[PDB]
């Protein structure tokens, strides 16, 4: 086995861009409910995860197969660490525009997560689990959340 280090605050992993090849892949536009590119997302009803659901309009659950495929690992490395403790996501597929010009979260390939106790003491650790789970970029961004992305299955060629 190998010691578990956890993320420092603001440390990405892979230690390259998100949107290179090499981690998440490109910004491929955002994705809108009324859009074709709408059918790239399924919803997640994974018992063992939290959705914070602050919008009250479900959004947050809505995300790739890649992205629930990780998510749904992580989800068990979660409980495994923290017995009483489960996975919980704070932001998924965003229809508003409330992050940057081109965020994976437009297309329902990035997540904002905490742990359900929210003790933040925890998230350098959550961090170094989402990169175990094998979420392609992986970003201790603020004291309040861990954001995780994935690769579209559009680069393969
Ligand atoms: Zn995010």
């Amino acid at each position: 086995p190998r010691k578990l280090v956890p993320l420092a605050y603001k440390q990405f992993s892979p230690n390259v861009p998100e949107k290179t090849l090499g981690a998440s892949g490109r910004y491929e536009g955002k994705i809108a409910r009324s859009s074709e590119r709408f059918k790239e997302l399924t919803p997640n009803y994974n018992p063992d995860i939290i959705f914070k659901d602050e919008k009250n309009t479900g959004a947050d659950r809505l995300m790739t197969q890649r992205c629930k495929d990780r998510l749904n690992s992580l989800a068990i490395s979660v409980m495994n660490q923290w017995p009483g403790v489960k996975l919980r996501v704070t932001e998924g597929w965003d229809e508003d525009g409330h992050h940057s010009e081109e965020s994976l979260h437009y297309e329902g390939r990035a997540v904002d997560i905490t742990t359900s106790d929210r003790d933040r003491n925890k998230y350098g650790l959550l961090a170094r689990l989402a990169v175990e789970a094998g979420f392609d970029w992986v970003y201790y961004e603020s004291k309040a959340h861990v954001h995780c992305s994935v690769k579209s299955e559009h680069s393969a060629a």
